[PDB]
């Protein structure tokens, strides 16, 4: 999928997690976010199109998805342990990462 479509998928699932009633809904949503983040990681964002693919900026852009995947893994862990509300609260941290990386590259 392209970068924009993967961003919509992340947004779609963040909202599902916020309104979720059970662990399956939260687990499934985090699972789809993780796959979209990994798909997005291979893209070149518009703002960095004139930089080399291996530049410090492109490496930082890719690192933003490694942070996001780590945060999703932490929330997935809690949801799998039946700590649903804790997983939903943990998922809010993804917004900090979104905000910091959007600030830089969106
Ligand atoms: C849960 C985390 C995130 C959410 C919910 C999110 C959501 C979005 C949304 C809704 C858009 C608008 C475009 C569209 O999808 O139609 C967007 C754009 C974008 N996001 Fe994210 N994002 C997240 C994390 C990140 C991270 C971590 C990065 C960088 C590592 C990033 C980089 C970008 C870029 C570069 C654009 C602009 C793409 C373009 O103009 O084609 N996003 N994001």
């Amino acid at each position: 999928a392209d970068l924009e479509d993967n961003m919509e998928t992340l947004n779609d699932n963040l909202k599902v997690i916020e309104k979720a009633d059970n662990a399956a809904q939260v687990k499934d949503a985090l699972t789809k976010m993780r796959a979209a983040a990994l798909d997005a990681q291979k893209a070149t964002p518009p703002k960095l199109e004139d930089k080399s693919p291996d530049s410090p900026e492109m490496k930082d852009f890719r690192h933003g998805f490694d942070i996001l995947v780590g945060q999703i893994d932490d929330a997935l862990k809690l949801a799998n342990e039946g700590k649903v509300k804790e997983a939903q609260a943990a998922a809010e941290q993804l917004k900090t990462t979104r905000n910091a990386y959007h600030q830089k590259y969106r």
